[PDB]
């Protein structure tokens, strides 16, 4: 019998909030990355962006607050904590990333806090660009590939 | 400590792929819309065609199926989403627009799907024709203007 | 082309100064209307006195002459005409009044020239007393509110 | 014509509130230092308590937060700066002063903000003790004689 506490708290004083995202039950549904539909093997890069389940849009993150804020943008590695989409029948898996530039350059490296502005009355957008590289080696198996990103806006 | 979801998909059954394409890193770099060199006033519209990276010529996209595929095009507004190309020093800036067909008629509207058929056994091309108006007001000052249209093929 | 004429006058003969301001730029800085912080509902009429920019006391209107001169005073009503404070980020309101005597009885009537007397070597004050009705419905936005009240002492 | 400004200002975030008042149309009334009868010669220092004009009892000042916050008393010298309350009919006058502790030891010294404590959850109460010396001189002639000290509770 190991008995033990936790320190639970909270500041409730002036924070900021993500918008775009729905409640799913009790967790934040942020959005999807859908890449779309795909062939065994391709030989583009497969690359889509966040649409956020709220607007369709990307998130759209505002302070609550009147003086610039500096918050911080945290990705975590999936699943199964290497950023592989995995078939929902078969074990076959997909790696994947997600950028945080138009140009596929800056990774959200895995629980790494990419860090983000937001100014005076305005809703700054938190790109999540997803990319895929070039499979021209085996084909994958036939069926739907998933994953769920936990996606960490803090302070 | 706002954290999320980010339901992450890709159906690979049977897609379609575009050709004339060369991977600049993990981003497909698809062509490019030269217009060529220029005075400071031209009073003849510059037009050109895009030129794909891969071979020189057309991008051309080719679907991986037997049946006819209806897949779409589109293009957004550029860097900074007015379709403007800006010079590497100054902030001198450059409108144009890009048409699908010869005539600079069939606009390629902002983030919209132009709609494209693709048949059995062959490629599709896609024309990207620039067009930049005439300006005979003030001469823009000397050196390079660019822009990086992100061409979006979806489905 | 309505070409029109506009008469510029000045009569140097014998006038009255006001002392406590300081030139910002090409704009007399009478002083600051400081109601300090508070909650977002306050249930105490919020009330302080204007400091003048230049000594931080009072503005002490002095008159270059001999016999008594009789000067006004008049105050507009701030940025938006209504004597309302904005948030510097969000568009909350805060209204408010300036009155001039220290029960918060006689007000400063937007855009009136409220009498004042001036003697024999001496420096008469302006009091410009500011009080702000009690909010106890909804909780404005934090942040800083601010206005620009234009004093104009005139003859 | 000597057009000037006074900026307005009012930091909305996390304040000090006072209770005990009653809102005297637009000003504040905190109390009174009711003395009460004498005559016109008295040997004892006379000595009243201020009476809340809400409650009956000492003003109870509170703050709206949860960690301890330092907050100033500032009294001022009375109608006429000198801490003299005038006959309403007659122009004699009757020289007193307020202390902050029971002893009259403590004075309120004008326009100083004699600091105190607050902290959580609780109403701190601010003893005004009032005081008058003993008149064993002249009598001052007969009815009642008042003043209006204005207690500014700031930050």
């Amino acid at each position: 019998a190991v008995t033990g506490q936790v320190d639970v708290k909270l500041n409730i004083s002036t924070g900021c909030t993500v918008g775009g995202s729905q409640t799913e039950g009790n967790m934040n549904k942020f959005g999807t990355l859908n890449f779309g539909k795909t062939s065994g093997t391709w030989n583009n890069v497969l690359t889509a962006e966040v649409a956020s389940a709220a607007t369709g849009g990307n998130i759209s993150v505002t302070c609550d607050g009147t003086d610039p804020v500096d918050f911080t943008v945290a990705i975590d590695g999936g699943e199964r904590t290497d950023r592989t989409l995995k078939n929902t029948a078969s074990a076959d898996v997909v790696a994947y990333n997600v950028y945080r530039d138009a140009a596929r350059t800056n990774l959200y490296v895995v629980n790494q806090p990419q860090q983000f502005t937001t100014v005076s009355g305005q809703a700054t957008a938190v790109p999540i660009f997803g990319a895929i590289a070039p499979n021209t080696g085996t084909p994958k198996a036939q069926g739907d590939y998933k994953d769920t990103l936990l996606v960490t806006v803090n302070f």
